């Protein structure tokens, strides 16, 4: 299966990967001071990762299904999205767009939030275009979906 990574960016199992270069995920970048949830109609600002904000300190953003959102997070994460983990989908009406995270597959996806609280991926490219919905969370850990700018 898709690996996690710990605080510091080594592998838990697995053979480590990088992200896909046009990825909101830049590599290596520090996180973890404190576990932060935030809600979705309160996600950060780029301006937040210098100084965190009222919730706490900032290192990006960070999803798993619920959908639940978080600015900071130290436990286990996804640096790509474990496709294995998501199923085909008809397109969801997008509350939020939340940044281009790389699949387990190697490629660029955009990712989205849908009306419905799912977390949508659907390929940057046209080619072999793929539009699926995270419906399993075996490990319960979130993707870190963006870094702030180091």
């Amino acid at each position: 299966m898709e690996p996690l990574y710990d605080k510091n960016g080594a592998v838990l199992f697995g053979e480590p990967s990088d992200t896909h270069p046009q990825s909101t995920l830049k590599l290596p970048h520090p996180r973890g001071e404190k576990e932060v949830i935030v809600g979705i109609r309160d996600l950060p600002r780029k301006g937040d990762c210098r100084t965190g904000n009222r919730l706490g300190p900032v290192s990006g953003l960070f999803v798993k299904p619920g959908p639940v959102f978080y600015q900071d997070y130290s436990g286990p994460v996804y640096h790509r999205a474990p496709l294995e983990q998501f199923k085909q989908a008809p397109m969801c009406e997008v509350t939020k767009r939340i940044g281009r995270v790389t699949g387990s597959d190697g490629n660029l996806y955009h990712m989205y939030v849908c009306t419905d609280g799912c977390i949508l991926v659907k390929t940057a490219k046209r080619e072999g275009q793929d539009v699926l919905k995270w419906v399993y969370n075996v490990l319960d850990s979130p993707i870190w979906v963006t870094s702030c700018p180091v």
